[PDB]
């Protein structure tokens, strides 16, 4: 068979599912693909640079996941889709040798979503393809961190800005904490009890653990919802990519819900 190589660039690694799920996509559609697909983790040094291994491994598509994502964006050399608008990229192809960058996190959250406004914690490039997202529905997005990062991307889209937690209600509260695990609260304990309990959903874009953020919406009966559907999702619609849009995301994703 002809083979092909994939994988997944992120500092952390050893939590990814994402081999797991594109290795069982890669299995079964080998018969329509025409080739075997093999997708591995790839530990990258937070310096190293992205597009180098990439070609030195010989890949014909890779995910970008923490803290990569946005010089994932200015290293590709085509930036196409959605992608265009989200200043990070976590979907790259290599197509007529060029290093082509996509954003599939935009629609795997859509999608993940069975709303009003959102409230955003973070300012990595989940954050970013998020308010990209969410404006683009038409809900009012508000983005909160502890620095002036990445506020000339979030202004433009139109989103409101803060650094001391906005005084408001809000439908969605996420946590999109970038370079970060989310093994602790990114806010004070009171200040998301508070935003729980006027708010309809937490949403933590961690999976593989039940985060203290999403544990705290658990424990006062707000509804909660952990990054494990976006991640099939956003998986999926990549799948898509890698196989120059032949498979398409609807399928790879009951191929990766049922093996995650
Ligand atoms: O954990 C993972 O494997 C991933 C998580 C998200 O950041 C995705 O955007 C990325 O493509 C893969």
């Amino acid at each position: 068979m002809k083979l092909k190589s994939f994988g997944v660039f992120g500092n952390p690694i050893k939590h990814s599912k994402s081999p797991l799920i594109h290795n069982a996509c890669f299995l079964t559609f080998q018969k329509e693909l025409r080739f075997l697909g093999h997708y591995h983790p790839i530990l990258l040094p937070l310096e190293s640079h992205i597009k180098s291994e990439f070609l030195h491994l010989g890949l014909s598509g890779a995910n970008v996941t923490l803290p990569f994502k946005e010089r994932a964006f200015q290293v590709c050399d085509k930036i196409k889709g959605i992608a265009l608008e989200c200043g990070a990229v976590n979907t790259l192809v290599l197509e007529n040798d060029e290093l082509v960058g996509y954003n599939t996190d935009a629609l795997g959250f859509y999608l993940s979503l069975k709303y009003q406004n959102a409230l955003i914690l973070g300012a990595g490039g989940s954050a970013k393809a998020l308010a990209c997202e969410l404006k683009k529905q038409g809900l009012q997005v508000s983005v909160l961190n502890r620095s002036s990062r990445g506020l000339d991307f979030f202004q433009r889209l139109g989103c409101d800005c803060f650094m001391e937690p906005p005084k408001s209600a809000f439908d969605l509260i996420i946590n999109a904490t970038s370079a970060s695990l989310h093994n602790e609260l990114p806010l004070n304990k009171e200040v998301l009890k508070g935003y729980f309990k006027e708010g309809k959903l937490a949403y933590d874009l961690a999976y593989g653990f039940l985060t203290p953020f999403l544990s705290l919406a658990k424990e006062l009966k707000t509804p909660f919802q952990d990054g494990k559907d976006m991640l099939i999702y956003q998986a999926a619609l990549s799948f898509e990519k890698f196989s120059a849009s032949q498979i398409p995301y609807s399928k790879a994703f009951e191929v990766m819900r049922s093996v995650f």
